[PDB]
């Protein structure tokens, strides 16, 4: 066992353990165009030969709190030969990638994990939450206090208005925590998606709004539900015309949407109880690669005063940190610490999803001093909820 | 049709009501412990005679941000008769208790909704989150940092030690918002439901720390399954002990409870997507009858600096609210105002459940200031999670 | 073996073999009351000693078109031991009392049948249609044309209220085609069964109009389904007066009731489609023991003009049978045969449940005349539709 | 918004909504074939530009009670978008489509609707019963009385024997109530359908008779699942011998149909029972356009004697509707109305699905005359029981 760059021949071998390691898998072509946004070094392949492990990154910008926008290390494509469990293989190439990752200059890695067990142990953190809403829009009425009770919606096919969505995307990236740049070639992969299967996906219909669209399908097997697979809303106005067209197709009795816990469609309906939570999970993991460059970069909250603490991370430094007027200052120091977590703990901090004080009381975060705790809730809370961009 | 306070007469009318209307009623004997709770002139009937209408009040204890304790009138066994629907009776008989309510000095109504679509028009707002959690004990494993690596905690029969309950139901009750003082004949129910029933619950048992204990048993038709119906830990060494006996259940395959969307629990397992999500639904609803005296009642985070502003609730007043130092100043103005919302929303933004942002993206709350909303935001939070105490 | 009558201690014996054979067996005290309906000579059992065999009948009163009322045996308590099974025991017990039933002077028998299949070949047929409607009460809405938009009904309890139901019943049993007389032991069954067991059913109420009563109970295992045992209405305005206070049962999402095909319901909604048929069986089995009497007893449709034709009933004689004014004469002849039916299809056109031109596509009636067909259509439809009154 | 005769260019568009609110939607070819039966003027569109909403009619030709053939106005492809509902287009489509239809001579329009809450308020009564039959094959054994106890019935592929189906059905359409003719674009589209899918409907065979055929089709997820998608009968031989070989399929558990509700099949079992009633909703709807052209041109019972009665239907007219002889003549008056009724309830008597008895029941029509309902009920019954054809 040997741990390489592939070159073009290790391609197909990387293929089939795709194949067999993800049902997912859409096949070399579609894999083809996701290859694009792998940088040279971004790939390692364990042989024994043939292909027994694999990994790489992808170059992605990631939006943080203030609007800041980071290069991220997207991993991906990460699978270990059935053949060859418990050889350590999984460890080996994530040391490898986290070299090159962090001597390529990257802040901040990312993923989205297969299990949840798996990638706290390489400093990996949750830092998004999916929630699943499903809306029964047969009992579904607006609040007389929502907003556009003509309609400024159009019922599209996506394909011909590909430039509006791309647009309108660019602008909510920007400006939502979770934010992905999307390439041009997942512009390419999401339109082909949207085409009907034989014995597959059923149509693509597009909701368009001027500052909004939402993407959405029957379902295969259940005909009476329809999948929002996508929501992007730069305004409120936006938000509400879309979910009043989506709950205006009266052929279905359910809507699905995977949002974010901060979604605020319930309080736009007479009954909140009707947009059910049936599904939670982590969405989106960061590994904070340079401490004090991605404490530095982000934005904080204006409202918390100016104060000064001691940031131990488990292998990972002692920093004097000092929040004022938004931002924060992240030294080397040797003083006594006054908070301790470990690296993974960080990441599930860094964009607002999870509260200081909820990982103390699971003793993931240490600290003596309670109103340190509230001090840093409160900074590293997000004024824009942190929603999940798309899967990589 | 006339609206009266019941005599002793009407009770076996609104017993026959109760029977019909609700299929969670235990019967006579349990209900005329609740009725203890019920003031003179606590309760309504509708005769036509027969009894076609009821509802009640009890006088309950609520705790709030800052540990403030406020009296609560909490409303509940409401009912219209099937033959009597849309005449207006449920209106009628809101109209009166509230009328009652005001008048007898409390800041404060709270009930539990059968459905969500009714209270929101008579001022209540959704103001507690009950989340389900199932967790697949099998896989569980306690992540290295987790507290409590001889044990603290004792199975015990919940009946043998019914004073240990209520002291640390007292300490936790005190200290949480949400929290609601339990009358003794209140823990007289609790511990006759632990007992069995034949063709019915099973046996409940507990687990007993110092500062904290968990009341389970399992389930009638799934034996796999451990239903949790009260954990009450005054402490996170408490919690982490309590849950270390709940995962040492093996012969359970899940173990679920009724919590809050705080519950550090997922922290404290090495893969966190084992706490599932499993359902989500409005916990207490409250009313705010008295603006000025609930907004003064509470605490406010110490974070955010002192700040004025001026809120118009729908019908409810014009008020000058300055809130500095954790404490509102809350006085009758007629200046422009900066803030407006119907009044429950304000008893939504009241335990800090609801963020004042996601609110004003549904247009339940009007602002032309966005610092505004981030210092609404900020200062409405709870820096104890808010939890639900027990259905009334 | 032998067969016979039994004595008071053959009663034991014949009590085993009905809990071995008859899960809904309630036990002796339930079937000590049934007895009381059982006449001298009424039962016969198989010995081998122990009882293998056993069948008895009870003397009923059965309402036909016109609303004349026939004596009735109402065969049941059928059963044959599972270690005697292919001994022709059904047969001889089936021959001896239908023997002892035509001896005694009744003109018709009937039964609810365990099987489709085993009850033909003894001249039985089906006559009565058993229609389950399962209706979405949370979509229902009265038509604008749909009687009753104070309430005439009153929620209650049934065992209050027994003299009002028995008076109700009667007077819909006699204008009914199915309705039978309701002896006071079975008002003594009836409503021991409206009571709630541990374990078991859930408590029944009625909803009681001057003209009509309901009896509902929720499901035991479905806590949203209110499953109506019984409606009797005897006017159009106490059905859907009836109908408004089920749907007025909020806390459910669906009322289902065992009704017949021709129940005006649907027709009382803006969507007929809300009231589905959810199942459909045959409900009361009838065998004509003497045809002549039989026929010559009913009333027939005025609308018909005066017609002769001549009846075989395979084994059951040739008759000259004219039809005239609403009235049926009857005679023995040798002329041939226009019309050739088994006994068991004469059954099944007694009470109008079944139509001839429906038998004829199936050669269960033969006739060369399409003109006597229509006839016999026309005459035998019952004015009243016919319903079934309770299981026996 | 206008609403317009659609142009060439409009049908994009229109075909855009289409596959947006219709899941069946097989896709522009096979709509293309439906086209050719709309007539010039037969379509109206909605511009907001883009289709916001359509409807149309096809040129039909319905049989009725006399194997009389009415031409019959086809209303389908009827669609608005999810982003203009509330605005009135459906009431205005329909208002400007049924001008048309009046003003071209057609004395009947008809549907199929998707939901039954929709078409009642435009004067749409559901006319047909659609009935599943569902038969467990292993238990089923023909009755000795029913007929075909060398088989007259072959196994074929339908694309082969297309001239034989062509003309058995066009036999039994113009002998069947609700029987429509199918125009050979209808019969190209059935046989492509026959054809099996990718992932979708496996293949179709045909069981053929002289006077008879059987489609059917093995279930896409039930593989002991046959669906016979149509059987055309035109003799009880026929309709015996087809069943007789769809029992025979011995590698199913069950045959399901959608059949009428006096489909004879039952009565040719020993059991009866076996074949279950799965499903039971309205099928065709119908529109009385002309009310004097209609109750002229369909045939009566004969068995009624002639009388004379004044029937008022709402905003339809008054007319002196005198029945005899198997015929109605209807004519214009002002004499006090005996009878009245809603447009939709003469549309659900008009092809004997009905009783008149069941309708007054409800109060949707209205007489003081007990005696002239029977009369009715009687008149407007039909001889061959009424059929559901094809879904258009
Ligand atoms: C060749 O590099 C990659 C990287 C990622 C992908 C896929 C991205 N999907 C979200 C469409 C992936 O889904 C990632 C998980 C493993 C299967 C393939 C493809 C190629
Ligand atoms: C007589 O006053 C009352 C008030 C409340 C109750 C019950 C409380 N449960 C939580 C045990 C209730 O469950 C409230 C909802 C309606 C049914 C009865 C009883 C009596
Ligand atoms: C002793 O005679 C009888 C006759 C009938 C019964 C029962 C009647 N039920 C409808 C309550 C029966 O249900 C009939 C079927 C067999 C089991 C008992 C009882 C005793
Ligand atoms: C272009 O005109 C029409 C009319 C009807 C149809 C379809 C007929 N099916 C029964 C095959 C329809 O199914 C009707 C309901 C809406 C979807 C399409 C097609 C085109």
């Amino acid at each position: 066992v040997t741990l390489c760059s592939p070159t073009e021949d290790d391609w197909p071998g990387m293929f089939l353990l795709a194949a067999a390691s993800f049902t997912d898998f859409i096949g070399p072509e579609s894999a083809t165009a996701w290859r694009t946004l792998v940088p040279t070094d971004g790939a390692v392949v364990v042989r024994d030969s043939e292909v027994v492990g694999m990994a790489l990154y992808m170059d992605l910008r990631l939006t943080v709190p203030g609007e800041v926008v980071l290069p991220t290390a997207g991993l991906s494509f990460v699978a270990v030969a059935p053949t060859h469990r418990r050889r350590g293989l999984l460890r080996a190439m994530c040391a490898e990638l986290h070299r090159r990752i962090a001597d390529s200059g990257y802040p901040v890695a990312a993923l989205h994990a297969s299990e949840g067990g798996i990638y706290g142990r390489f400093g990996y953190g949750p830092a998004t939450t999916l929630h699943e809403l499903t809306v029964d829009r047969r009992f579904a009425r607006f609040h007389a206090d929502a907003p556009g009770g003509g309609s400024s919606v159009r019922l599209v096919r996506p394909t011909e208005h590909r430039g509006e969505f791309e647009a309108i995307y660019e602008r909510w990236r920007q400006q939502v925590p979770g934010g992905l740049l999307r390439p041009q070639v997942l512009w390419d992969e999401l339109l082909a998606e949207a085409k009907a299967a034989p014995g597959g996906d059923r149509e693509s219909f597009a909701l368009l709004h001027p500052d909004g669209y939402a993407l959405y399908r029957v379902d295969r097997t259940d005909l009476k539900l329809a999948r929002v697979s996508e929501l992007r809303a730069v305004t409120a106005d936006a938000h509400c015309a879309l979910w009043r067209a989506l709950i205006g197709l009266d052929s279905m009795e359910r809507i699905s949407i995977i949002t974010h816990p901060q979604d605020p469609l319930p309080h736009l309906l007479t009954d909140t109880r009707l947009a059910r939570t049936t599904w939670r999970q982590d969405g989106l993991w960061l590994r904070i690669m340079n401490v004090p460059a991605a404490l530095e970069a982000r934005g904080y909250a204006h409202e918390v005063g100016e104060f000064s603490t001691v940031l131990e991370v488990s292998d990972g430094g002692r920093f004097a940190l000092k929040i004022g007027d938004g931002r924060a200052r992240c030294t080397p120091t040797d003083a006594a610490a006054e908070i301790e977590m470990d690296r993974d703990v960080l990441g599930s901090l860094y964009l607002g999803a999870h509260r200081a004080s909820t990982l103390a009381a699971a003793n993931r975060l240490r600290t003596k001093d309670s109103q340190l705790l509230r001090r840093l809730d409160a900074a590293f809370a997000s004024d824009v909820p942190v929603q999940t961009a798309f899967e990589f």
